[PDB]
């Protein structure tokens, strides 16, 4: 038979307990990958789609579309079926481009399903998740290999984890006026996701609003949640994600995802993507906060997840994720040590956002590099073309270049861009909270400001911006504040002691192009063109 | 009821396994600290002793002076031997001193004997090692409290944790030559303790000595090795200790303390403090490697640990302790961060090796500071008067001064001198192992090379150096090269970044005095006060 991820990581991460083995007849939900098909060509029509130097630049593709394109072949469905009908797999659903399918199986079930398998469970986080995993590698038979990519659920484990900033700063810094907000009678949306297990509370949205939406016109609520269960204690991270997404795209409908599938044994983020292609009428920008180490995952995974995205950007969403908590970060191989780059950040077919700071400990007059701020060099994904030009300007230009040692120049390099990331005051549990840090705060904040020059677009005769790298590089990063001072870190170590890249003049891989400076992005990405 | 020790840091340290409670009927191993008399005139014997301005210098006292001293008074052996045999404490071992009491108890009675006090047992790290104790605070009965200073194996847990460096290259750099070796006929010894799970072979010693030793006459062996009653395999830093050891003090018969007492319920460091008290003709040098933070530590435990170093000052015993291995260190405490001194580093009645590194990658000209050397001030106990002169000129007169924030000023500083720690060879398990690195490594360097010194001195009618920062800083640490480029590690946080305290023209929290010279310091320390 076949091994199809050998390479991904299986070790217990930290914050877990172990139950022991798995009961025998004991269920469990599995989500298998279908093999895809015209994904090179899925490839082409997403550079065709967002360059906008390209005739069909804007001509979006609807879920319809993406579905004709890529669903597998009439032998994979059916071979995956009937497989899976034997061996028990019970009332299963698949989505519109019919590339997934998630079933209920027994585990001892499963563990004959897919030899090598065998099945633990675990308790984990502040809050206590449970999970069915295999600390041990699974294999599919050799018949399947051409028709399943991998299967979701045996692996990887969902997540675990100056003066204030006040909405009002980040209106203030990035030169949104009172009157810079949505005129909600559109069907412009935006939306945040959040995989956690935490829950976002209305009324905490409304206490917050009430300290410090006074200056901007607000949207008094969420329009809708996906993936809620039962009742609920709120965390920092699931209200920081709400709370500044409708402060910096003030008047505009929002939708947040709630870490769906977690309450079972599956992957969050898996099943959030598997969303995304189960409704055609989407919000136009999603902020999103979710990492893994990109060493950690399969081959198989990685490049899967890469094409979800690939289709997303099919499809005119704009996709961004934060850089980042780590700095450059920190690994340690064979005898040595590296950065440490991060996926879905890594990715080409995405926003990634990094983190900054204030320079003066009193004044919110300029923009500093936040140490903290992810970024660096993919060791997977080459160099996409449209950061050719800025990122051997970098490698050519820097005088406080790492020793090459750290990383590899080829890779995929972010982040793209940038914004505060530092001291954010967020309201949980109807207590407001001093001094929150993370590129989770800095994501949501440019990922707004975007939703809302989305409007000025859709109001005006003009398509969303979708997939924002290739025009965003191409025009030089023009809009942005260009951060120049300060370096993020990475090992405590005697060659790079404590510190990763710096920023510097044009773009570079702690900060991107920099931040939003709104009336100057406006600006560029309303160019006709 | 009284707590003697509320202060003390009661929660498992990481890499210990938690058994169940422990059972009733199962034995348990208890030491007690019995109060002393005349705490105050051993300080003042001590300052006698020590201080080359003293008419009473080098007067040192015997073992069975400073039990005639120190000794707890009738009451309280009367008082404290009612008191335990009523518990039931089955055949019991005191020390010549009669200041500390041994014995074995059911755990059903020491929870009697100790209200509050609840057993759990644990296996330990890399090896598994068995301890018994307790995550609640006990107390003693009102009766006990003028009596009892605290309760040994209660609450702390035993511990867990460019070219090579060579004999040779240390014996270049500190001007070493291949007759400054001991002409071991006279009763001049020297001796390490090391307190981890591991052993140290006589084999490995030799194995060693066979590819380094070439060039310098060395000893075949161990002349004694306390505490080890079977096999087990090789640990780097047991190995460590005695191989360098033998090599900076070369041909000086040398003693090797093992971890007396883990293989019980037993405190390590406690039970190695209790022997020293046991044994009248002790080794004039010892090297120690042991330490925790210093915040950790009840006021009860601390200050008596440091009254039993004050006994070995006043006996003409040099001990030394590393300064540790992460910098100023680092410590959250309330919502801040301060730097994390540690323990028994701090105490003013030892000498403190911090760590150096060369500076180029063929050449052995110069020294820097190595990144992880520990230093700092005590939040403890305050400047001795012997180092008042050169921590004023340190704090006034040093242009990096971390914030004050996160330091004590007023604080005994340390290290008070330095060696090599970055990049041993060691042999174990018959096997080379290249790039040992630590405080550890620099400590027994220090400590053979002081131990020479001795010999010079005994030979020729002199007494042994004892305690001997009193000496050191007087004479401005002169014969020791003096260590000036390099900062030591701290925080990752964005007011400091990964810096600490930075070394200096003259001493210094990071290096101390600095590196010894051999010649110079033989010099200095051979001359007459
Ligand atoms: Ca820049
Ligand atoms: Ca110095
Ligand atoms: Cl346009
Ligand atoms: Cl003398
Ligand atoms: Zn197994
Ligand atoms: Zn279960
Ligand atoms: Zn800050
Ligand atoms: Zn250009
Ligand atoms: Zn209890
Ligand atoms: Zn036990
Ligand atoms: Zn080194
Ligand atoms: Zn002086």
């Amino acid at each position: 038979s076949y091994s199809p991820e050998p390479d991904q990581r299986r070790t217990l991460p930290p914050g877990w307990v172990s139950l022991g083995r798995a009961d025998p007849e004991e269920e469990l939900s599995l989500t298998f990958a279908l093999r895809q098909q015209n994904v090179e060509r899925l490839s082409e029509l997403v550079q065709a789609v967002s360059d906008p130097s390209s005739p069909q630049y804007g001509k979006y593709l609807t879920l319809e579309n993406v579905a004709d394109l890529v669903r597998p072949s009439p032998l994979t469905l059916h071979t995956v079926q009937k497989w899976l009908l034997a061996a028990g797999a019970q009332k299963c659903h698949s989505v519109i481009t019919q590339d997934f399918l998630t079933c209920w199986l027994s585990i001892r079930q499963a563990e004959l399903l897919l030899p090598g398998a065998e099945f633990h469970h675990y308790v984990g986080g502040p809050t206590e998740t449970h999970v069915v995993r295999s600390p041990h590698p699974y294999q599919l038979p050799q018949a399947l290999a051409p028709h399943v990519d991998f299967v979701g659920g045996l692996h990887r484990f969902p997540p675990t984890s100056h003066l204030g900033v006040t909405p009002s700063v980040i209106r203030k810094r990035y030169n949104l006026t009172s009157q810079d907000v949505g005129s909600g009678t559109s069907n412009n949306s935006q939306a945040c996701a959040q995989f956690l297990e935490q829950y976002f509370h209305d009324s905490d949205l409304a206490q917050f609003m009430r300290l410090f939406g006074g200056n901007f016109a607000h949207q008094a609520s969420v329009a809708r949640v996906v993936g809620q269960q039962g009742r609920g204690r709120a965390g920092i991270e699931a209200s920081l994600d709400v709370q500044y997404l409708m402060s910096a795209g003030a008047n505009i409908s929002t939708w947040v995802y709630s870490s769906p599938g977690r309450h079972e044994g599956q992957e969050p983020f898996l099943q959030w993507l598997m969303l995304l292609s189960n409704e055609s009428a989407l919000p136009h920008v999603h902020t999103v906060s979710y990492g893994d180490d990109e060493d950690s995952l399969s081959s198989a995974y990685i490049q899967r997840v890469n094409t979800e995205l690939m289709k997303a950007a099919a499809r005119g969403l704009t996709l961004l994720f934060a850089s980042g908590d780590s700095g450059a970060g920190c690994w340690s191989v064979s005898g040595r040590h590296q950065f440490r780059p991060t996926f879905p950040a890594s990715s080409p077919y995405v926003t990634t956002v990094g983190g900054t700071s204030f320079q003066e400990p009193f004044l919110i007059t300029n923009e500093i590099v936040d140490y903290i701020s992810g970024g660096g060099f993919s060791n997977v994904f080459p160099r996409p073309s449209y950061q050719e030009e800025a990122v051997t300007k970098f490698l050519s230009s820097s005088p406080h270049l790492p020793p090459s040692s750290y990383f590899n120049a080829s890779g995929r390099a972010y982040p793209d861009v940038a914004a505060l990331s530092d001291g954010y005051w967020v309201v949980s549990n109807r207590v407001p909270i001093p001094w929150v840090s993370g590129t989770s705060a800095s994501t949501p904040v440019f990922g707004g400001i975007l939703s809302l020059i989305n409007e000025h677009r859709i109001l005006s005769g003009r398509p969303p911006l979708g997939f924002l790298n290739p025009r965003l590089y191409q025009q030089h990063g023009a809009g942005l504040f260009d951060v120049t001072r300060g370096c993020h870190e990475s090992c405590l170590d005697e060659e790079v002691e404590g510190q990763g890249f710096c920023s510097g003049p044009g773009w570079d891989p702690v900060t991107g192009w920099g931040t939003p400076n709104f009336p100057a992005l406006l600006k560029t990405l309303l160019n006709p063109r």
